[PDB]
């Protein structure tokens, strides 16, 4: 029985109770897929708040990157996951971490849009003029995708 395949299924899906049960059985909490994405990255991109709290208390690594470089706290950018980008800040995340095209949970917040995750990312230590791979900063993204109040909060001194 392959025990961490199991754990990375049961966090994605939500199965908190399956997720107990596998690491009493000694899964490895950093198990990880072909894909580089371990149980706390599928947790955080579905959401699953309480999920991501037992992962992150039993140790998981917070700062893993699976294949595109995405940590966890990419991903809950990406797909703008307030409560988790909250908790994972709370318990270690690299704030400025970066992907394999340079960007930081700012950069991927910026291009989503969301304005509250934005500012818990700076409020939080996110290096505001961080550039990525081609040499934008949150506020160029801002810029070229058009959106001034995003842009009036990212240049605010
Ligand atoms: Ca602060
Ligand atoms: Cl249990």
């Amino acid at each position: 029985s392959d025990l961490g395949k199991k754990l990375l299924e049961a966090a994605r899906a939500g199965q908190d109770d399956e997720v107990r049960i596998l690491m009493a059985n000694g899964a490895d909490v950093n198990a990880n897929d072909e894909y580089g994405s371990t149980p706390l990255h599928l947790a955080a991109l579905m959401g699953h708040l309480e999920i991501v709290e037992v992962l992150l208390k039993h140790g998981a690594d917070v700062n893993a990157n699976d294949r595109n470089g995405h940590t966890p706290l990419h991903l809950a950018a990406i797909y703008g996951h307030l409560e988790i980008v909250e908790v994972l800040l709370k318990n270690g995340a690299d704030v400025n971490a970066n992907d394999l095209v340079g960007k930081t949970p700012l950069h991927l917040a910026a291009d989503l849009g969301h304005l509250e995750i934005v500012e818990v990312l700076l409020k939080n230590g996110a290096d505001v003029n961080a550039q990525d791979k081609f040499g934008k900063t949150a506020f160029d993204i801002s810029i070229d995708n058009g959106n001034e109040d995003l842009a009036e909060i990212l240049q605010k001194l």
